[PDB]
């Protein structure tokens, strides 16, 4: 039991928050009290108010909060199984969750490893392709290329394939895996830069273990989205120069880009893809990375034997659960309507962005809607602004942006567009 | 999803912990309810109970299904389920980042929550390298520890795992290259210590921190050693300026006697790794404290800002029912408990050393342990320890256990009883 002012008390004092100081930060964090559907309840001096969740909690809550088929389905897990160990024992709702996600993502992904974030299925991704190529008698093959612009997580693998200006910084000079990195991948599709991405990935074939990318949109490196036809150059260059590719879709999986995948977009298939946060509905943290089955035969039959990892809370009944809800739930809809409609309204509404003096960019594609600035934006002025509108958003660098529940309504959208636009005039001033 | 059904969806598509794909020696039992101490698994078409002897690895320590652990969830969920910790701050965080700071060893002031252990260790050694970033001294950016330990399979984690291992040899020239003392002998050697200063002081300028498991180094051979080590760990990196990390992710919350294995000592590390017990094993969570003065030099550092940020960091469903296990731990006489588990432990155990294939049979706290003189064949232990009505997960040539708090002292008979049986069967 404590209130708003000793939740803050507590906060300054002992609370590390995302990428933050202790006791240096600029502005104190707000109190959340409540999350229903589309809407946080937070307190601004000393009172509650109801805003927009504009960012889905960071892409998670696709279905909004406390959807309650979602609550339904945790609950009632509650009830049977809370967690048992993943070692030697298997469970229903991990088999129902592999199961839906096997037949749901790009064809000849058969087989599924839970993580309990989305950092940790990359570096599971990650280690698959290292001991794919052990297994094929290629130890060799072991660095990993990318293009600039990305990002994949925090831990220490995953933060070898950001961008190196994404923070790498320079601040970290040597303790990073020195990784192969291609030029910033264009909006436009340009056969140019396929042909100069094959050419370098040609020379460090016999080193690469893998290309690792966020297909169609980059999310926290920029919020920068790319023609999907350079995804499909990518399996070609891929399979050619035996090179295995890995698409990284923890934000862009469950509908967000317009296509339940964003690979779908390119009608490719990776040899191994990562999912995560919506993947739960953003109720708890869980990932997966999956495979193709030669991908498992190889490791599988090669001198380790297995596959080298295994977290303690491996495929937890309560996550699974909630997630082959939240997954059941997409489907039994007409999500692919939902979305054009939630493109069309985040187009409309921010269409006026565009006309305003410091603003360079303004770009929908599905359920994301993005202004970009010709400068950072304040968060001491954006915040306040966007409150006042009934809007949490989150600024960073020089964009302002949304991936808003998909149950938003018209009126919803018009007004976390509206106070988008807003936030984007006050740069101008 | 049937029994048989789950058994053909898993074997195609599932993959398991250090496991192959369709190579699996023996098919996964599914378990398909779990109340108390009580597993409910299916064998043969039939449910039958048996005592989760592990604890699910050491999460379960007030058993599955605990009424007050249950209802703090579902009170959250009421309330919310997630929000984005990023400019904004909740009560679950909030109430279990001020139980974690006044219960940890003294000086631990700061929380940073993650999603799981390895991810907790990792954030532990972004710390120590901002520190010296943030001090001028880039350099000190190595860590140190002794053989036998396991901290988790990132990639980061996994240069501090014992390197035979999991598996350096296979792995190496994408592990960082950290500084390994020998084994930490159980009993109480000065030597040991005068040689790990000796060693650390050759490698003082390059070193960010020592990590270690103290007291009880888990996954890697369930093997204690005497907390007086931990003394001259800390004394070892005052005096030579290396931060000291203690992961207690599998030791923590009573587990080996003490609240944390560190108070054995009453030695606090500069940073601290929490995990699995810390939700009464309902959900993954985990945590890593450093000191003031870490975080302060961090924050006034080049970045500013300790550079990490999970997307689920600090989720409140996890954050609240991690605040009702620790509440529902400090509210009872758990100290007293956890001795008579260990009496019981032992008393159940003596029987085993005697055994032909036994090499060692020792206990600390909730834990128990038969070392064998060969690797213990799961194909043999697994339904011997079924046929007891218990689960046991042996590893390498252990059969070990750390039952929940909640065992009575039956149950404790029953869990040590299949051990020695398990143990007999080794024999031969
Ligand atoms: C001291 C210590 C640990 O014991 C662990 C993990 N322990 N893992 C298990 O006990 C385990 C054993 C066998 N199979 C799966 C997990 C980790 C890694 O935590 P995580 O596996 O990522 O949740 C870090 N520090
Ligand atoms: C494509 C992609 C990701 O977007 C992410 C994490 N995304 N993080 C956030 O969007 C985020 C944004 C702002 N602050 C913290 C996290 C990760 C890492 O996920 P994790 O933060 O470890 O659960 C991996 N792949």
């Amino acid at each position: 039991g404590l209130t708003p002012e000793q939740i803050i008390a507590v906060d300054g004092a002992h609370l590390w928050h995302p990428y933050s100081s202790i006791g240096r930060e600029a502005v104190s964090p707000v109190v959340a009290v409540a999350a229903h559907g589309a809407w946080l309840t937070l307190i601004r001096d000393g009172q509650p108010i109801e805003v927009l969740d504009a960012m889905s909690s960071w892409w998670t809550a696709i279905h909004g909060h406390g959807h309650p088929a979602l609550d339904q389905a945790l609950t009632t897990q509650l009830r049977v199984m809370n967690h048992v160990m993943f070692g030697g024992l298997t469970h229903e709702p991990a088999a129902r969750l592999a199961k839906l996600l096997v037949d749901i993502t790009p064809a000849g992904l058969d087989t599924v490893f839970f993580s309990d974030s989305g950092s940790v299925s990359v570096e599971v991704a990650a280690k698959m392709a290292l001991q794919y190529w052990r297994g094929r008698g290629l130890p060799g093959k072991r660095r990993l290329m990318t293009w600039r612009g990305g990002y994949h997580g925090d831990t220490f693998l995953a933060m070898s394939i950001c961008d190196p200006h994404g923070g790498m910084h320079s601040l970290w000079t040597d303790v990073l895996a020195a990784q192969v990195f291609a030029p910033q991948v264009p909006r436009d599709y340009d056969p140019a830069y396929s042909a100069a991405f094959e050419a370098q990935l040609a020379q460090h074939a016999g080193e690469l273990a893998a290309v690792v990318v966020e297909p169609v949109v980059q999310g926290a490196g920029g919020m920068r989205f790319h023609d999907p036809r350079y995804l499909h150059d990518l399996r070609d260059i891929c399979r050619r120069y035996e090179v295995l590719l890995i698409f990284d879709e923890i934000a862009t999986g469950f509908g967000r880009t317009g296509a339940l995948f964003a690979a779908d977009h390119a009608g490719v298939s990776p040899d191994i893809m990562c999912v995560g946060k919506a993947l739960t509905g953003g109720y708890l943290s869980l990932a997966a990375t999956l495979c193709t089955a030669d991908v498992a035969h190889t490791i599988s039959a090669g001198a380790a034997g297995a596959l080298m990892h295994g977290p303690t809370f491996m495929a937890n009944p309560l996550a699974c659960a909630v997630s082959v809800a939240s997954v059941e739930l997409l489907l039994g809809q007409d999500w692919r309507t939902r979305i054009t409609e939630l493109a069309a309204g985040l187009t409309a509404g921010l269409d006026t962005a565009r006309a305003l003096p410091a603003v360079t960019d303004v770009r929908v594609c599905g359920a994301i809607g993005v202004i970009e600035c010709d400068r950072p934006v304040d968060l001491a002025v954006a915040t306040p602004a966007a409150l006042d509108r009934g809007v949490w958003l989150r600024p960073f660098r020089n964009l302002v942006y949304a991936m808003p529940p998909y149950i938003c309504t018209p009126a919803e959208i018009t007004q976390i567009t509206s106070a988008m636009v807003e936030v984007a005039r006050l740069v101008g001033s």
